């Protein structure tokens, strides 16, 4: 059948929907589509054309009051590239408190973490009940399953500013260095390539989290 209402969404409503860049954009709602306990979401884009979406698929273009989200919540966040910046899906790993200076934890699909605001954050519409199934990276859906199923239980490694460890990258461990450390994150010093990268304090990829 053809909708115009579904729970609390309306066609012709502004919306955000995942290109196949995987990247996030602003457009419309033009239908909703059933065929039996499935639902599909029609969006025109603003600058392109139309793609047929899961609910999972697309979000509000609003910032979610904070009482409405949980770790493991499914959301959009602006994602740090370069010198350029895009809206990329991920989880919440951790919400507000004073230990993290009042921001959120973001787990990315792609494996990159950031801290972001509330004004950086846009909800899902319709999350899967275990919100981490449509995580395509197998080692990385696996990973925030653990996670957020554990959650308060976390096992980190306590780091200090100069220290030298082993570092994963493409299959391997590399020689490197804590550069400065941000609540559960910690930047590492690739020492070879001196380039730096933000990581996870639990993150297995940290040889002693390794160890475990």
């Amino acid at each position: 059948e053809n909708l115009y209402f579904q729970g609390d969404l309306i066609v012709s409503m502004r919306i955000l929907g995942k290109k196949r860049t995987k990247t996030w954009h602003k457009g419309t709602l033009i239908a909703i589509q059933t065929v039996g306990p499935g639902k599909k979401y029609k969006v025109k884009f603003d600058n392109k054309g139309k793609s047929l979406l899961s609910g999972n698929h697309i979000a509000y273009d609003y910032h979610p009051p904070a009482d409405k989200l949980y770790v493991g919540s499914r959301v959009v966040a602006k994602y740090k590239d370069g010198n350029q910046v895009w809206l990329y899906a991920g989880i919440v790993a951790e919400t507000p408190n004073v230990k993290n200076k009042l921001r959120f934890l973001i787990f990315f699909d792609d494996g990159y973490a950031s801290y972001v605001t509330q004004s950086e954050l846009y909800p899902i519409c319709r999350p899967l009940k275990k919100t981490w199934e449509d995580i395509e990276d197998i080692s990385c859906r696996d990973f925030i399953e653990e996670y957020v199923t554990a959650y308060p239980n976390r096992p980190m490694v306590l780091l200090k500013s100069g220290q030298l460890i082993k570092t994963e990258w493409e299959g391997t461990w590399w020689k490197s260095r804590v550069e400065e450390v941000d609540g559960s994150l910690v930047r590492i010093l690739f020492l070879d390539d001196k380039r730096c990268e933000w990581i996870y304090r639990g993150s297995t990829r940290l040889e002693p989290m390794f160890s475990m």
